[PDB]
């Protein structure tokens, strides 16, 4: 097995919660063992440029500590790919980003890509990779919290947002929020719209596995 | 293990040579068993637009069979993604193109992509888009076999260095024939940046395509 150092850009106390992402990847890809660690003094995580730029140094410090411990690769578990470019320049191992992973892998399924966010607009890393292949973007109206997607109305909201994208002719939907990976909404949506719905956390695992196996 | 139905776009007599791409994928990803089969009357494979047309329905044919016979996913082993789109509208199981795979996976390593060809397939140009910084190919070389010889080797290594000098962060090999001679690691060692092999890239998307639905 391979060991991945996964970074959460939001401070989590519940060990169980902090590890939800690595468990998702390990489940999907057994060859991989994921050690998840979060940044400190940032319980609200990254939701703008300040919190982003504020986390850049913490992310970089953790990523570095993971390499000295022998991790085969890094996965910055955030759709915004916070500090992924910077960290790559610094480490001698692959640096995977949830944002570039979900959008890149979506293209391998269809060139007409639609993006489904929660509340935030579409991350710039995803817009960059998708180019004019980003046909459209949508989100669940009325849903402020990820946990709202679990409710009957919130569930309906995201399903409809998926439907709206499919109706715009997209061939594949990339989810732009790692919190959607956490609730496992993707399979429900794919079920609904009948086209691939890409989970950012699972996608990062696939990319992490390719990086390592391609040697 | 899952079973991948891999389509070779060139008529291959020898069993060893026909199952080249399949073996590569199995070694990189032990979770897949690759059944390789080739199209007929395609001795020279797909090189122009007419030859591509000729092989299209032959691709679509092998695809129908493979599904019918129970393969988990399809892989059209050719960086030009021939019939891929058509094959996706016909079959319901995953259909993976070697070209869309190599270009899409490259984007996950960096945005400034370079393509090392033997010109660039339409599929690769569409997925890379404006992220396609530069492309090249070894001089004097016109066949995979030359890349084995000390000159055809230095040639492809020079082309990759020129792409490296153009500032690319990742290089996508745009020919499925380079996966054969296993040139990728030879270049990456030289130029120092990820060199994405298309055959291995396809195995990776195929495994994601399967694991992600479970």
């Amino acid at each position: 097995k391979y060991t991945i150092g996964l970074i959460r850009v939001i401070t989590l106390e519940d060990k169980e919660i902090l590890n939800l992402h690595g468990r998702i990847i390990e489940s999907a890809f057994p060859e991989l063992k994921v050690v998840s660690r979060c940044i400190e003094d940032q319980p609200k995580g990254i939701y703008n440029e300040e919190t982003e730029r504020e986390a850049e140094p913490k992310i970089i410090r953790l990523a570095k500590e993971f390499e000295r411990e022998g991790v085969d690769a890094i996965i910055i578990s955030c759709a915004a790919d916070p500090a992924v470019e910077k960290v790559r320049k610094l480490l001698s191992i692959p640096v995977i980003g949830a944002g570039s992973s979900v959008s890149a892998l979506a293209l391998a399924y269809g060139r007409r890509v639609g993006v489904l966010n929660l509340t935030e607009e579409t991350p710039k890393v995803i817009r960059s990779i998708l180019g004019n292949n980003l046909i459209a973007e949508d989100h669940p109206s009325g849903v402020s919290n990820t946990l709202d997607l679990l409710t009957d109305w919130g569930r309906r909201e995201v399903i409809n947002a998926a439907k709206r994208l499919k109706e715009k002719g997209v061939e594949v939907i990339a989810l732009g929020c790692t919190g959607m990976s956490t609730i496992g909404i993707a399979p429900v949506l794919e079920e609904e719209v009948g086209i691939p719905v890409i989970d950012p956390v699972i996608a990062s695992g696939a990319v992490a596995l390719h990086a390592l196996k391609r040697r």
